[PDB]
């Protein structure tokens, strides 16, 4: 298991422009389009992020090469913000793995702001973490995603995964 077998998991893959939890136009492997409510607006962005007329619809190839990009765009977002960076880079791979998976599905500006959390888990105090973890509005939202992600955190394994 790595970061792409892991977020394919929990984004899937869709080929025709969707809907994701927060509503939002998405597509391939959980590529937000916008918060825009307009699908011409969706459709647009889709067009300049594949640099072609597309309709609505990408191939399989397009989503992938959408995806390596998110990734990178998501680990890049950590190593770049100064409240991110130490927690990651105090964590083993498989913990770090979990951290990019929030920054991906939530951004870099909103897991930065999970203060205590992110301390608990440069403490290595892991119950505690996913305790705390589990006091929001992610969790709540996407519960069985973020079950996921903080059983990553807790034991350092992919057997939420696996
Ligand atoms: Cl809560
Ligand atoms: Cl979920
Ligand atoms: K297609
Ligand atoms: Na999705």
């Amino acid at each position: 298991m790595n970061i792409f077998e892991m977020l394919r998991i929990d984004e899937g893959l869709r080929l025709k422009i969707y809907k994701d939890t927060e509503g939002y136009y998405t597509i391939g492997i959980g590529h937000l389009l916008t918060k825009s409510p307009s699908l011409n607006a969706a459709k647009s962005e889709l067009d300049k992020a594949i640099g072609r007329n597309c309709n609505g619809v990408i191939t399989k190839d397009e989503a992938e090469k959408l995806f390596n990009q998110d990734v990178a765009a998501a680990v890049r977002g950590i190593l770049r913000n100064a409240k991110l960076k130490p927690v990651y880079d105090s964590l083993d791979a498989v913990r770090r793995c979990a951290l990019i998976n929030m920054v991906f599905q939530m951004g870099e500006t909103g897991v930065a702001g999970f203060t205590n959390s992110l301390r608990m888990l440069q403490q290595k105090r892991w119950d505690e973490a996913a305790v705390n973890l589990a006091k929001s509005r992610w969790y709540n939202q996407t519960p069985n995603r973020a079950k996921r992600v903080i059983t990553t955190f807790r034991t350092g394994t992919w057997d939420a995964y696996k």
